[PDB]
């Protein structure tokens, strides 16, 4: 027993006392290394802040994470009215149920949604203002979010014509396994806040239940426990990665580490450009209305080494951003390196993705490390024949991460298996239309790189010429 | 749905007079106003995203001219000879699948009639997908001076192919243009928005299984001279000129086959050169289409080399709204521009559009730029400009 | 005598009979050779024309070009009231007055005028449709109109500092004259479209009238007599120059180059760039709702060089659009050429006369020509800072055709005064922040050319990918 | 103009909470909604055109990063050495004339509070037409540690300069910045608008007679080290490293001189490698500004040199709505975001930033693009995104 208001006593920033579930805990310590900013537990301290917490994390984390004797004592019976906390969603208005109302069966039959950019919409439209932010933020004022999408679109293709392109076979192997399709799910943290009962266990399903199965990377800061995804997993065939931020206390990471490698993942990739959360503005305008122990800042290439010595996965660097490092991870023997700047919400002005390969893949040739290091590429992959530039520059695989947070979160599992099915026929026609038939053939001799250079900023102008000039028009029709 | 009444009223005397058209543009935008919904979706589509079909016209945009003063042009003469025959202006009309769509009562026939029924005389390419027989439409024909050409997708029952063949060469089509971009149907979301996995895109009418080996067969089983259509590199340009094909059509079929592929115009650039350097340009005849819309695009692809260039979409919807006598016309607007434009350049001849009379240097300035800067956008004013009084 | 019903009797496309002012004409031979094109005098065949011919055409014209055999004797009294034609305003309604009402001293009071761009406005509303389309188009779609002046905007410039720029003098000299500014007014047809009273006159006086006086060229196909624009110049110190389009019937050309020899002005410029008349759709669409005798189309570089030999006067050959034409022109020994190309009102992909001025100077250093040929430039050019850029290229002097024609359009004489002011303290203002205090120290070294070059088109870009995007926001007022 | 019963309902107590300022743009938002027009036009201004006030922000959007992962960063070290004094943050206050038209009650001396008031020390310079004396100015400054120093236009009475150079000095600023740029006030047609010939932009206070023998004359009259600001051309910064000064602050006047003129930033990345190969850039002390207004922005300009960066208009807006206290603000979001960002390059001390952090290969992509093809455009529909069910 502890009585109730003896526990509101301790209401404060610093000396934060909360009760979640009936037990109560000592939130002081923790308040400053919490992953999304001490700011929510300060604000709804020394409450009952049940509703916040239960729909949001990893069953696991309390335990996981929380020195023991902070575990604190069961709270009398309960909290005055006004101090259980209502439902996070701030922003939000009565809203709720337009959102529901669009929602509900508004929401186009499945077989309607030609592409990818469907699922965004529709998922900027019912998903709660806090969900929305969070899916959809780039770091800092986001050009090297749009950039990583329009990057891709600074490269044509050389078709070749009159080739036999009966059969394409579009499989390829990665982290030697042999996976259906050259591309995988990244992993995403909170995808509860968009599919509230299911989360990542629906990403799970969609990506194993179909004719065509693709790899999960599950997030160290998920919603869900890794043995819950595992288990929902429908298919034995199907692949499932682990993604980790070593944490500032590496005995943590070190049983993570042991225990997802006991549940069956494949590979381990380690996440290392985020030392510091990036400033995402649209989020923290709607809080309104950096370092932490969770991802140690000091990780330093000495780490990722003993790292290897503790586990038999391979290990993936996840977040390299220039050349050097792919370089250095070669030579530290590591078994790949994704280039990614981790969906551009971390530092704003990190280059393409798919420039840096172009850059790189060269040079690992000249070093004759091609073969001994497996690429990755993610960020602003939206259409087959974004996949088909990666692949043909080299890519071992592509990832995606906002793509199925909106399709999951508007149609759960079927809405991850109809965009992988949306995207396995996209590079699959788009394969037959520049003459090859597997991703063996897909090399750099197919795509035009002449003017993957050319990202301008143009000069400034002229808004006084520009409002008096007035352009040619088209013919009136006598009526209309 | 229901709107026919109001396109029915938007053709029928809203339209105005053929002789208000001033560009092929406008016809674009009245047939965009009066088809069907399913009409548009088909006539303008392109594959998904449509940046090939948008860049395909904007590339001419990155050449400029490098005009001749003081060169004598009252008489200016803009015939040119394409595959045997000599026809009266340097352009065609390319195969427009199904006319009937825009054209329900006469289809590819009011093409045949609007391409020979005035002063010039345009080619006609005849879509194997024509929705009408090439019968009908060879013998709507106005004139023995009119030439015709098939478009020929092989089909995988080989022999409808060799019957089709045979039969139109016996209908004095005047060559075959094997259409070879064109596999599998790229997505057109348009139509598909309105409206087997990857493989409902495969067809049995065109054959999946084309390879220069049929190209080289079907050689020895016709006298018409053969043209492949749908040539994007300059690899294959140089293949169809070892397997002795009459020409190549640079094309990529109106951005509605693969995505990202590039401009047929900055492909002619290219490849022409090395023809030069191969010595083998005098064997091929290099033909561009893609996004031409103006006599001046004409004249970048004729300048670079180009034997002739096609038109699909413009003659489709001045088809669509003024039947052959619009038709006739969009094909005066480009001989008018074209000629307009040469008397402009300092040139007489077609024989005369050389290279040397194009500026370019920034032909390869095919640009993405970085990320517009929302908020010092959305924070910054421009400059004013004055005001009248109030009073 | 001839009976008005015989006349009207000849209203047809060929045997066109009109009649102008009480006497008949014979406009059946002439009809195809008009300026404009047949049209306008065709749909008007066959009825008293006189009040659109009278306010519109230089008064000395039917006596100049129309067979003296075809004057017909006067018609007899008068016209069947419908056949006096109402004024040419082509798709004007009863709007006449709401632009007069616009006009009526809602113009804002000339001191206000900041630049050359806020004539343009004030011109685009009061101005008449036939006039705003004449005056405003280019040839067919504009790229190379709009293109002359954002040209000029690929330019920047390189300032030298602590330079003592107390004194600036802007004054230079051109084809042999010392002139106050270095710009001019180029030829512009028809100014009476938009200052009816006096048109050309007007643009005399305002470029005499001031301490700043302005060289002005009268064109061939001009509102006015050169005779009276010459009368109309206050200054005996100010310039004229004039601007020959030449005739199919040379002996014409003959005796207008003789006339204004006489008349005074000091150099021919000879406009070799229209054979054929542009298609200019805004005026076209304007007329629903090329070739000709007047310019001939056969000149050749020998024509020039019989033209030198019948005259005293500087030849300028106005339209040069190639680096290999300016040579041509210098070695037949010509006076100086203006690359131009019309106001982008005839070929349309032409390019930026500032990039073949740029092309073209270091050739004539190269070939020991430079000091040879005096090279002008127009088109586009509306702030003094894209005179200096000019200038710095070496361009011997500036023209310019619509900021002039709008000036004189809303303000006649004392607005064309003020912008000659407007444009000469740009230019003065501007060379002491850039530290040259003369046009002779304006030299290449004070410019970067570095991206002269960046003319870009883009790749068409994804409106399904931004459609869908959404920017960062800035902070809400508490209410607003 | 009657409006301020609308702007003092706009600020007061409509303003959010300074605690919800997330950037420098959101002073900017908030203070164009509530100063006077009179202000605003002053503030925001530039001449004409403004294409390099705006062109001085864009050109750091040419700059791209080259982090570093796996660099231990818990402890990131931002202050730097600008002329002889040690400061907190690499960056600094510039001297915005008039900052009374803002902040009428405590103008520049607030801006002085606000430096110094809160953790960080910024330095100031005092415009040597401030609306406050510099005597009051100096005299408000909370800190021993916060540092101050003098522009100084000098006067055609050049014994009024030399009086107040040697009064400044008596008031112990650290440095003075002679502003050289501006012999001629440029247009700023946004307050003529609201508001001799080519010679009313010409002033008594500022002398056109400036040239290199005053400065060394200067030096020779002078303890302070001194610092040209407004070079333009790397031969400048070459002579005032010949003249032996202290600094040259890069610099156009927040694009309200002339207007071609280059961008800061893109000076920069040229003139130092010039610096390097004249063995004469440790000599020189070398600041950019215009257009930073982002921590990234901040750092690429440190990457590639430049000792120290400053910032006119974000603190006279941050300092026009909140005062002092908006002023330390703006320092301390300035401050977070160069600590976060150099945490994600992978470095910990201003001395680490150095060049090959910087993707610089597209820093001359400065581009004009050819004139919108308005009609290809105005019928061009582009793909259409999916629909909810209506019902
Ligand atoms: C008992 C100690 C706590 C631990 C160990 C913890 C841990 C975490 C972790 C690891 C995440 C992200 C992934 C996941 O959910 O597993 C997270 C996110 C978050 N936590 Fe906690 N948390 C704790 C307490 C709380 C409390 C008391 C609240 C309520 C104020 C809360 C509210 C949130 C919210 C709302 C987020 C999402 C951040 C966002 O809005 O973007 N957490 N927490
Ligand atoms: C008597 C023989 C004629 C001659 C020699 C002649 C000559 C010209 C010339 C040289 C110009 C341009 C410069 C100038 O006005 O001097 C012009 C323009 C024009 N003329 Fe005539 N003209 C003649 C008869 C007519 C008649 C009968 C009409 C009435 C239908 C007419 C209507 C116009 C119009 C409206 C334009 C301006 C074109 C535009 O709208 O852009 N002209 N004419
Ligand atoms: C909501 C969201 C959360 C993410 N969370 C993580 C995460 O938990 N761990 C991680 O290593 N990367 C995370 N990523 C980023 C990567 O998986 C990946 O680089 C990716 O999202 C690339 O961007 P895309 O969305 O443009 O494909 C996240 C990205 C988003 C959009
Ligand atoms: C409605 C439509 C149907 C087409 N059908 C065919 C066809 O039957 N066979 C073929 O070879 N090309 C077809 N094309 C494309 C070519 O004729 C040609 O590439 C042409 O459309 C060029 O593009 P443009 O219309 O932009 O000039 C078709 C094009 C359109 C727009
Ligand atoms: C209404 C108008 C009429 C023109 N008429 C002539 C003309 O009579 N003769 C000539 O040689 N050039 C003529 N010009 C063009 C040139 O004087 C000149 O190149 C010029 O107008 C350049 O364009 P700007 O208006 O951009 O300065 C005309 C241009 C306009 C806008
Ligand atoms: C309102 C205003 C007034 C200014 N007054 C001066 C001044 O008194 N003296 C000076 O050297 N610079 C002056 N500047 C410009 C510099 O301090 C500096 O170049 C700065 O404004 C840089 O541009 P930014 O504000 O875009 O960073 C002023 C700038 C502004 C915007
Ligand atoms: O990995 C990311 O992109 C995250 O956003 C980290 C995180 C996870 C959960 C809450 C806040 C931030
Ligand atoms: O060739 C084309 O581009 C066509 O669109 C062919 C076609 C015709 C009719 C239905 C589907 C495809
Ligand atoms: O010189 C031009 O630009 C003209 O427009 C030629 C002209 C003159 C008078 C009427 C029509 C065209
Ligand atoms: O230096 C500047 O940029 C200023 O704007 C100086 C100034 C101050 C007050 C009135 C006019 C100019």
């Amino acid at each position: 027993k502890i009585s109730p208001a003896e526990v509101a006593k301790h209401n404060k920033p610093d000396d934060c006392w909360v009760v979640i579930n009936g037990y109560v805990y000592d939130l002081t310590r923790f308040l400053p290394n919490h992953p999304g900013g001490q700011d929510v537990i300060k604000f709804n301290a020394g409450k009952d802040v049940t509703a916040i917490f239960e729909p949001l994390h990893a069953p696991n984390v309390i335990d996981k994470y929380i020195a023991p004797e902070k575990k604190l004592g069961p709270l009398q019976g309960s909290m005055p009215p006004e101090l259980v906390c209502p439902p996070y969603a701030p922003g939000e208005t009565k809203e709720d149920i337009a959102r529901k109302e669009q929602l509900k069966s508004l929401l186009p039959p499945l077989d309607n949604i030609i592409n990818l950019y469907d699922f965004e919409y529709l998922a900027s439209q019912t998903l709660t203002k806090q969900a929305w932010a969070f899916y959809s933020s780039g770091a800092n004022d986001e050009v090297t979010h749009r950039e990583n999408h329009n990057a891709y679109h600074r490269i044509f293709f050389k078709p070749k014509i009159l080739v036999d392109v009966r059969k394409v076979d579009i499989s390829t192997d990665m982290l030697g396994s042999h996976v259906d399709v050259p591309f995988y799910v990244s992993a995403t943290a909170l995808c509860k806040l968009g599919n509230p009962l299911e989360g990542e266990k629906d990403v799970a399903r969609g990506c194993g239940q179909g004719v065509t199965k693709v790899p999960q990377m599950i997030s160290t800061l998920a919603s869900c426990s890794p043995e819950e995804i595992i288990e929902a997993a429908p298919s034995d065939k199907q692949i499932q990665w682990y993604q980790l931020y070593v944490n500032s206390d590496r005995k943590i990471t070190d049983d993570l580490v042991k225990n997802v490698e006991k549940l069956g993942v494949k590979a381990l990739f380690v996440t290392v450009d985020a030392p510091s959360l990036g400033q995402r503005e649209k989020d923290m305008k709607l809080k309104f209305s950096a370092l932490s122990k969770f991802i140690d800042p000091s990780l330093t290439w000495k780490d990722i080494e003993e790292l290897k010595k503790k586990t038999k996965l391979p290990i993936v660097i996840k977040g390299v951003q220039r050349t050097e490092d792919v370089i250095k991870a070669a030579e530290i023997g590591v078994s790949g390196v994704v280039l990614s700047n981790h969906g551009g919400r971390q530092l704003d002005f990190s280059r393409a993705p798919i420039e840096v390969l172009a850059e790189t893949m060269p040079i690992l040739e000249q070093r004759n490390l091609k073969d001994k290091l497996e690429v990755f590429v993610d960020g602003g992959v939206r259409r087959g024949t974004d996949v088909l530039k990666a692949l043909c520059l080299g890519a071992k695989g592509v990832g995606l991460g906002r793509p199925f947070l909106y399709a999951n979160s508007c149609y759960g599992r079927n809405g991850v298996e109809k965009a992988i099915e949306i995207l396995r026929d996209e590079i699959e026609m788009s394969m037959r239309l520049l003459g090859v038939t597997s991703i063996a053939e897909l090399k750099p001799d197919l795509l035009d790189l002449s003017t993957l250079k050319a990202r301008t900023v143009g000069v400034p102008n002229d808004v006084l010429y520009n409002e008096v000039y007035e352009g040619p028009t088209l013919t009136e029709f006598e009526d209309a």
